[PDB]
């Protein structure tokens, strides 16, 4: 595993998120089932909890945007970037933002919305790259023949807990 440089961490165990918008591409149960699916992976290896608010500043905000979108880091059409997420901290740190000219999908086929949050909010936690392929961490996109046999390795599973301690 690999942690961001100089190592930013939460130095609190119960974070918020909220969901800004919305992408055009599934209903919105499927796009909560996704985040909040994203969020019980690492919530199991940790101690961190997280709940959601629907008005104000959380600490993990969460949205979809195009090309220029507020930040140093302009999304770039279909393809390439999917997403990208801060590390721990203040204002725009822990945020994840998702390219919505990516078309995102519940499903094994396209881009999975699942997985990139799940890996998204592991740089919101402050984790970086992993070199094991199996990783979450891995920087390369990829998907499943079957998402039922997704599981943390043992990498990303060694690498959170060298931030926050096990459960
Ligand atoms: O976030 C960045 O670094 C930059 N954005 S990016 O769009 O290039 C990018 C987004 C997601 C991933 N993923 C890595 C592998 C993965 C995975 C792992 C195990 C089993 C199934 C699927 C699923 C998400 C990698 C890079
Ligand atoms: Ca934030
Ligand atoms: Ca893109
Ligand atoms: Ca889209
Ligand atoms: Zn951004
Ligand atoms: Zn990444």
């Amino acid at each position: 595993f690999r942690t961001f440089p100089g190592i930013p961490k939460w130095r609190k165990t119960h974070l918020t998120y909220r969901i800004v918008n919305y992408t055009p591409d599934l209903p919105k149960d499927a796009v909560d089932s996704a985040v909040e699916k994203a969020l019980k992976v690492w919530e199991e290896v940790t101690p961190l909890t997280f709940s959601r608010l629907y008005e104000g500043e959380a600490d993990i905000m969460i949205s979809f945007a195009v090309r220029e979108h507020g930040d140093f880091y302009p999304f770039d059409g279909p393809g390439n970037v999917l997403a990208h997420a801060y590390a721990p901290g203040p204002g725009i740190n822990g945020d994840a933002h998702f390219d919505d000219d990516e078309q995102w999908t519940k499903d094994t086929t396209g881009t999975n919305l699942f997985l990139v949050a799940a890996h998204e909010i592991g740089h919101s936690l402050g984790l970086f790259h992993s070199a094991n392929t199996e990783a979450l961490m891995y920087p390369l996109y990829h998907s499943l023949t079957d998402l039922t046999r997704f599981r943390l390795s043992q990498d990303d599973i060694n690498g959170i807990q060298s931030l926050y301690g096990p459960p």
